[PDB]
């Protein structure tokens, strides 16, 4: 009952696409619960809405994927070389795949599971590790969470309310459970700290709070966003740049002294989905023995995402013709095993991080539930009434393709970052239908970060940079791949413009900054000329020019007589055999567990007397 501050009776919970973390605060490790409901295909409407999708895929593909996968072998060709070793390749023996039933002893591939006790009884609805042995031809599957947001576009709802009451009943599942056992009846004895995207929807936020509050009955909820979490849980007293690379999205953002700087948050439309999918359309096309591979299936994907999870690497040393195996588990079958080889699939899979327009191309467009998104309403200001989220320069920019690694000249770019905070401006209230609605960002990572460091950087406090260029966290599920750390480092140095790497740019920065205010500011009399209109273009070509006469003089400054101080790349993953998918929950974890949290925590009375009025007062975060 009673509402103290102690850690005892917290819950913290991580939601994501691929799965909710949870658990309470001293745990060494949370619950990881599958974020599936599974529903009977007989309790749903399946005609108009149809797309009967659980049964087909393409190993061919266009002429633009065929081109993007040429150009991403000549890419492997070249780090090869400039290391290690190349062969006579693809030349086969999967032509001729070969099968091996097993007895039913299946000794374990990976990770936690071994065989398949499935599931037919079609008379109920199923949650987590249970809806994935949901045989697909009684279950549909549905997932309440899109990373952290609601998922709105899923077409297997039919309104918030379906959404809501699998929410709640995928949490009292994971809350129902052999390590942590609690429950609906004795929720109202804990508080929930929640995880939250560094750019969530308000309305998704305040609906969640509302329901933990309001349905669920916690004490009170306290929130935080990942990418500070995600610096909890490692070492926050630095400026530092978080990458997050999970299933459906990867997540870039920076985060100094203790507040995530709105204007270095990327959002990537793509992850470790993408990959798996890439992954399996490889061997597909490299004649893999399953030919008929019915991928957007719960029982094939499965498959794709075990593979790729046990052979993608970065790793140019282990790159070999090679033999590997996996067991084809049996709806209505016995277990086949097969054998198959392996060459640049496992590299060329998740080097399309890089060349994400390929992601694009092998995926359906967004077909989000209209009558579903208008009950959820983009948050608003109760009084001018506009779009009031967070709002990202980065992502901005970087949707748009307006990538300053894309740019060759120094001026541009400078003239772009000197341009910044009108766009910013620009952006807050515009006729602002513009900067598109619909659109996803399909930036290559390594260019993407540098976007997120340069504006977190020129948009907060620039001196920052080396700070940011020497901590990028690479955390994330997705983000295990082997030698990502390696390739990534290799690729920004590549990308990462000159003007942007040198280590005094900042310095340089601060000075131009200061020289352009000494033009508006100490000459505060009407220009020169008697009379004018345009005469702030004489100014204007003043700035233009003494740009240029810094921007030269700082490139006659820059031989330095000898020796180049430049930036670092400094990319640091966790060690190997800790998880980087729970870093976030480890983080949040350890905010429940400070005398923070304390100030933090919105209680019931609290939401009822101010309803979302409290983020504006009580929040780690300005809302
Ligand atoms: N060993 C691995 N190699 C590559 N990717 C992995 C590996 N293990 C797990 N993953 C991927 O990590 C991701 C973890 O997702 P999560 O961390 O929840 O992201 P989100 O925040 O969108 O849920 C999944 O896409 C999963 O496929």
């Amino acid at each position: 009952e009673i509402d103290l501050n102690d850690p005892t009776a917290t819950i913290v919970i991580h939601p994501g696409s691929n799965s909710i973390k949870i658990g309470f605060p001293k745990d060494d490790h949370p619950v990881v619960v599958p974020n599936c409901v599974a529903v009977p295909k007989k309790w749903l409407d399946l005609e108009n809405s149809e797309h009967v999708e659980n049964v087909c895929l393409q190993r061919e593909q266009s002429e633009e994927f065929n081109n993007i996968k040429s150009e991403m072998e000549k890419n492997f060709r070249e780090r090869m070389r400039y290391y290690k070793r190349k062969v006579p390749g693809n030349a086969h023996e999967q032509v001729v795949s070969f099968n091996e039933n097993s007895k039913p002893e299946i000794i374990s591939e990976k990770n936690d599971p071994s065989p398949i006790e499935w599931i037919f009884d079609d008379s109920k609805l199923y949650y987590g590790s249970d809806a994935l042995r949901c045989v697909d031809e009684k279950f549909v599957i549905r997932k309440p969470f899109r990373g952290g947001s609601f998922n709105v576009k899923s077409p297997y709802y039919k309104s918030l309310a379906e959404l809501i009451s699998d929410v709640t009943k995928l949490l009292e599942h994971a809350l129902n459970s052999e390590t942590l056992n609690v429950k609906p009846t004795k929720f109202n004895q804990y508080k929930v700290v929640l995880v939250i995207p560094d750019i969530f929807k308000k309305s998704h936020v305040e609906t969640f709070i509302r329901v933990l509050l309001t349905e669920l009955q916690f004490q009170a909820v306290a929130i935080i966003q990942e990418s500070l979490a995600t610096c909890y849980g490692a070492g926050i007293s630095t400026s530092t740049c978080v990458v997050n690379i999970g299933a459906a999205e990867t997540r870039i953002a920076c985060v100094d002294e203790g507040t995530v700087l709105e204007h270095s948050a990327i959002t990537l439309d793509y992850g470790g989905d993408d990959i798996t999918r890439l992954f399996a359309l490889f061997l597909l096309q490299s004649d893999f023995p399953l030919q008929d591979w019915k991928i957007d299936s719960k029982h094939g994907w499965l498959l794709a995402e075990r593979l790729k999870k046990n052979f993608t690497t970065f790793q140019d040393a282990d790159v070999a013709v090679q033999l590997y195996n996996f067991m084809n588990r049996s709806p209505n079958q016995p277990t086949e095993k097969y054998e198959f080889k392996l060459f640049d699939e496992v590299m060329l899979a998740p080097l399309a991080l890089f060349f994400p327009q390929i992601f694009k191309l092998i995926r359906t467009s967004s077909h989000k539930n209209s009558s579903l998104e208008f009950q959820l309403p983009e948050s608003r200001d109760l009084f001018t009434n506009e779009l009031n989220d967070w709002n990202s320069l980065s992502q901005f920019e970087s949707k748009e393709g307006n990538l300053y690694c894309d740019l060759n000249d120094d001026l541009k770019i400078l003239n772009r970052i000197l341009d910044a905070h009108n766009i910013i401006d620009q952006l807050q209230d515009k006729p602002e239908n513009y900067g598109n609605t619909l659109k996803e960002n399909f930036a290559p990572l390594e260019k993407a970060i540098v976007q997120s460091i340069a504006n977190a950087s020129i948009t907060a406090d620039v001196t920052r940079m080396n700070s940011f260029y020497s901590n990028i966290l690479i955390v994330g599920g997705s983000s295990k791949i082997p030698a990502l750390d390696f390739i990534l480092t290799d690729r920004i140095n590549i990308w990462r413009p000159s003007l942007l790497s040198s280590a005094s740019f900042p310095q340089f920065y601060k000075k131009l900054t200061k020289e352009i205010k000494d033009l508006e500011g100490h000459y505060v009399n009407a220009p020169d000329k008697t009379e004018d209109e345009n005469k702030q273009i004489l100014q204007a070509q003043i700035k233009e020019k003494i740009v240029e006469e810094l921007e030269e003089q700082h490139q006659n400054i820059e031989h330095q007589n000898g020796n180049e101080h430049i930036f670092p790349v400094s990319i640091i993953p966790p060690p190997r055999d800790m998880n980087p998918a729970l870093i976030i929950w480890k983080g949040a974890s350890v905010l429940a567990q400070i005398k923070l949290v304390e100030e933090l925590f919105i209680t019931n009375s609290d939401w009822d007397v101010h309803g979302s009025r409290i983020l504006q007062y009580k929040c780690i975060f300005t809302y």
